[PDB]
């Protein structure tokens, strides 16, 4: 029994934070997908495929990962840069896809593939090789010994896209908004003149779009995820008979560390970890009821965290 | 009393945009075949050119429209048959597209005859693969001509395709030391044959012509017409949802427009339709209505929400 | 009953202009080729040359052509390769026996007649891994792996009964053949027939595959007077068949002799040959031809400043 | 049962001498590694900074040999410029399963180390190194072994020669040691350094280890449970016969160790060649003890004293 | 049943002329390369054969084979030099000796290998980097193929090898000379002394002397003239070539400097018109004298 | 009772002229081995080093002949191997254990005796994955795979007790190491005594196989007196290679030692060293062999006056 748009997004929002826009779309991107092939196409459709545009550590990893786990389906990563020998080197991305399906034709075909990068590739001002793989993996999108058609798998494609945030101020300006105002204007035409070829992206119908993370979005993806950081540790003092608290200016105080490295939300654990590390260290040691983690001890990184026996 | 390929061309204006070229090189190619069938060819022993045709342009530029258009224009039984359904049974079903002419001929042999079919997707069946060209010489059998009992050497073959990485392959050999539509100008029959075409097959084909820009009629066509065509494939969609979908031809039209302003072609198409019915298809299975109708202000504007009737 | 090399070469006469030459060899070759199958090549042990043939000529020379009228003057089932299309890969090793299967498919799939066949092998100057125009360990695997098929190996037919005809343009062979016959301080013609297997190893072609082509047909480059004579004598001459398309037309169509030498020449400046006439006399028809039939006159007449200028619109006579 | 953060620390003590704050380090994410195993979260994965001959590798070693698990070794330069080496990169994992005797839960118990990783840096073959960052960024996750990467932990180590400059073009203040400098640390120095922020997120334990000090070599020589005068003594010893090192000859090897620039890796070398002679003409003798002194080291032409 | 070096000498002498000093050693080295293997097993008894080109070095590697229904593949060290991809492309020398092998890993082994111009390699970084890299393949390491049983057969003119061995024998002719050669000699020719270590058998080729030519229009079992007598045999004609003829074609080819290789071409010229116009005639014989060849004015007599 | 390192090389001496210095580090390597087997070790648990060895000298210089020469003198099992038929495959991992068969075969299935044996592997330099002499995938996997042997694990014999000698030519190495010990602006044999376990790295063997050998043989390039042993002494010597060739033919071959060095001389004036042996004797041996399977006689004998002048044909009885 397939989940609807709104079940799909629900369980996104668990796993993701933010993003609401770019979860609606890919929750009836996918629904139409799956609803497509769950009823063989039409007798005697909907390519569906999908361009995941956002900054680096916004979540597009995260989005493809977790749809695959909402619907119990295959899923397995690749990376245009690594890609006339790549040539076969692209149907990899196949065996790899059977690998985690048990080699079962028919799970693979549902399966679920995310290519990283796509931005790289895309040849404009080796640019011939990178267009090599453009068209190369175009023929895996439309779909061809394993014998299976990469036609019915779902393809997620991710990129940065530094300059497309100019290429689309060059035309959608008006006679003399932020970067989330100006991804929403984002035409086709505008990944033409990025470098991506005209064939490629008709294979991309739909596009999904990510905003830039607020300074509170991270305090948010410290506490809020299912996941989340303060959790794991807090899991992990927690079987040490300890219970861990964050206050909220050290949370905080995790968030600004991470902008002032530009690492965002993949900086976020490296400062955790170094915050808590002498604790962790003497704490299989001490007999004490709670540590309580002030602001003092992440920013400062001079005072120890508060001991309660 | 046969049409001059002047008015033959004329014709052809009034169903298909641009393309003036090919419309005069279709013209006078079928002009010469028919102005053949009605001489006998010739009395004796005279040599005479077989006249098929070769059409080279990109998906929904009119390839499709201008072979049905010609047969409407001179009367005469048309068929179309893609060369991706086309093994060793399927030999069996090269003379099916046969069956299907005189079916429409009123199992008339002579205006059989003088029938024209159109081939689509040519480029596909190019091995550059046992099987894609064991079907460029079974169909090479029917291009000659051979229990109907009609002969195929008489009827009109035209065969359509985009040949994507034709453009590359030409530029391979043109170049010395401009746009697509230039470089298609510059195709010769040697250029096909590394694309993957036979030579015996290519030699079948003597008449070769290019299209350019796209035949906005035919992007209409394409989003209607064609057994898969996106309306229908949504209408399914929504159909399975207990809706009736409904596009109204301006929608339809200002789809076209749209995919035109994009110079991506029919390819763009798609992605065009899915934008316009995002929304309504992610808080379509929450409702509880009859039909919905896509509007133009839809489409173009995309500020509206489609009609929803209850 | 088998016809001699005389009656061979008068019927490429008929289909080819010039390259007499040509003509000469490969009608001795074709001739001991099939003379040799004809009588069990020797029964017990004997020698007999393989007598397959390499053409080296221009583009649109008529190499093809050679081939195929070689073909049907003796009924003969013939087929055609591209050497470009095989090139880089293993995979095409199995697509080097596609030329067989063709060659069955045309000759009935009868396996003796196959046999019997001819195999023209085009652009055979492009896989050569050479310095000279810059794969190199592709190209020689089909050097090689169509090696295999000249000597002769699920159709069971072997190739070494068939007739292996490779031609190519060999645009850099006129330099080293030079650099080898010069001495101390003529045309390509009279350097093409100084041609050695030597010359073709420095070119890129591995000695166990010239080995295999012991003999060497060399086509000179169409004359503009021979273009001329192509246009107008064979019986099957385009001016002869646009005279009998406009004929149908009520039409009288003529060929101002300034005009079929504007035509060679344009041909001569493309370098394309005999291959290239017809693509330019279209061009120069096609205007007419288009409104022809909208028109009521008694001839058409093309002159020399219709073609070479494909401005002036031919000379109509009503 | 798991060894507290203390017990790691101080059987490391043991095997390494000094780098007490990177053995503290060590200590505690691997400490929180197998405790987050062993209850069904942080990966925990360690990055190595040092000078070579520090005691990286050893560090990783004995780490595994300390939990009886099984370990593997494996050098980032092997790896760069290939799409036929990301088959390659699976292949330390087979090799973790032939030291494990195939048994996969046990393999993934196990640790790996990659060395040389500075190398890989494409930064000021650079297409084919980043390839493998993110090659070998795709274990680090973890993914016909059927074995999952996620649970083995990776520890990489490189000496990052450049990274002492980065870090001090940003630490600086308007107008201290290495040690002190490479305290300062952090993951956006390694990203000017050539190293991909995809990567590094992946790597949030970070260890510094401090250069040797030329004492510190004497102290190799003499402090460890294995150190090489304990491990020659004990030879000599199932021959009856003590062995004595003097001081002024402990030190003579350290300075034969640092004109070499060898490090620690270079001392075993050092010793062999001065116990070389003794050792053959030993067990042919009968004497009661025998002196090493700085003539028998540096100089090398007189032999070691002999007391029966 | 391994033919005694005799008989390989023997139907050596049927395919090539002269070099009868070359074609004992080769007989010697190739006997004791399969009487190793045929036994289980010793010395590699590698071959360097050391001629001028077209003396027929490569005929001898070939015909080798035949005789010997055993697998043979050729390669040129040209191809191979300046690269480390190459290294990659050394094997593939392998791959075609499967290919004509069947892909039989047993009869792979068998094989024979000639490597034509080995003293093109010699140095220069790139080029020792194939001394080395082949070198590998000498001693023998997805085919799972050994390369330690096959025989190695090196070709090479070593044009410059004439002088340093001069000025080490000081105190005749190339023959005498390249008969003096030694290991030392090759050495400072440009071959690294691990390569040369591998190639112990070393076979010296005379230049074919220009009566060694007309031998080889007659002698071998397949001679030109023996072939051409065979084509105008199932025509019913009699082909005789007179000795003033063979002497005539010889001297033509020295004056192109294309050795035996340019002899085809200059009989076929000179047969060319008679073949054409012979099907259509009815005669007994046809004699080929002097004066159609070298002049090429006069036609063939013909006698009815 | 355990033969001292004085009594090992006094043995080694009589099959084997120079190379004492290696001979001193083989002698003392050796005892140590044997001498931590007899005592099990240690009780409980103490540390013990593995006491492996790597031979490194130029080919012919005598690194086989001192293995096989080593467990003769100790009674010892012993097995050859060629590191070069073991690169390029995981199949070959089935094959590493063929070693120890093998080692079992000669050992009569004596699982402890199998234990104190002796394997030595040669061309361990060839396998090296580095630039120099451009599989190297497959190479490495076998120095990893073999790697597994040297610490050792159907036998259940352990791999851990025996001892393995690693031999090798190493071409390259005396760059690397003139590279390293340069200083600002000798001879092979002084800078192969340079040689340390990083020089071995930039060579192509990786840190966790050389670890494993800790103890290091030099040999130098031998003199031409001892190349008569090399024609004679070791187990595949060239005289008895051609024992073996002419001895399937139903003939005795037998080298006069005035022809032994009488050959020795020749190799010494062209310095081609033992490399050149082989070219020397099978030139003398060429007619020989060629009408030899033609004739019926009962022995050949090589002379001086058939080496040397080259000119008289050897006797034949």
């Amino acid at each position: 029994a397939l989940p609807t748009p709104h079940e799909i997004r629900n369980h996104l929002d668990d796993y993701v934070i933010g993003q609401e826009q770019a979860k609606k779309v890919l929750a009836v991107a996918v629904y139409n997908h799956y609803k497509r092939l769950r009823n063989g196409d039409t007798s005697n459709l909907g390519k569906s495929n999908i361009l995941l545009i956002g900054p680096t550590g916004s979540g597009k990893t995260l989005l493809a990962e977790t749809l695959a786990r909402l619907l119990d389906v295959p899923f397995t990563m690749a990376d245009a840069t690594t890609l006339g020998y790549v040539g076969e080197d692209v149907e990899n991305i196949i065996q790899k896809l059977l690998q985690k399906c048990d080699y079962d034709v028919q799970k693979a075909q549902r399966g679920i593939v995310y290519i990283d990068e796509i931005d790289k590739i895309s040849r404009k001002s080796r640019d011939v090789s990178g267009e090599g793989v453009q068209q190369a993996l175009l023929k895996l999108i439309e779909g061809t010994f394993l014998q299976v058609d990469t036609s019915k798998i779902l393809f997620i494609c991710g990129g940065a896209f530094a300059g497309l945030d100019k290429v689309i101020s060059h035309r959608v300006e008006t006679g003399s908004a932020s970067e989330g105002e100006l991804l929403a204007q984002v035409e086709p035409e505008d990944l033409i003149k990025f470098g991506l070829i005209p064939e490629f992206i008709g294979r991309l119908p739909v596009v999904a779009t990510l905003n830039e993370l607020s300074e509170e979005a991270l305090i948010q993806i410290l506490k809020e995820p299912k996941n989340a950081l303060t959790k794991q540790y807090q899991a992990l003092f927690n079987l040490e008979g300890v219970d861990l608290e964050f206050r909220d200016e050290a949370l905080d105080a995790i968030a600004k560390k991470a902008m002032a490295r530009k690492t965002g939300a993949r900086g976020l654990r490296s400062i955790v970890e170094a915050a808590l590390l002498d604790t962790m260290y003497d704490l299989p040691s001490m007999e004490d009821v709670e540590k309580v983690v002030i602001d003092e001890s992440v920013i400062d990184g001079q005072s120890e965290p508060l001991l309660i026996y």
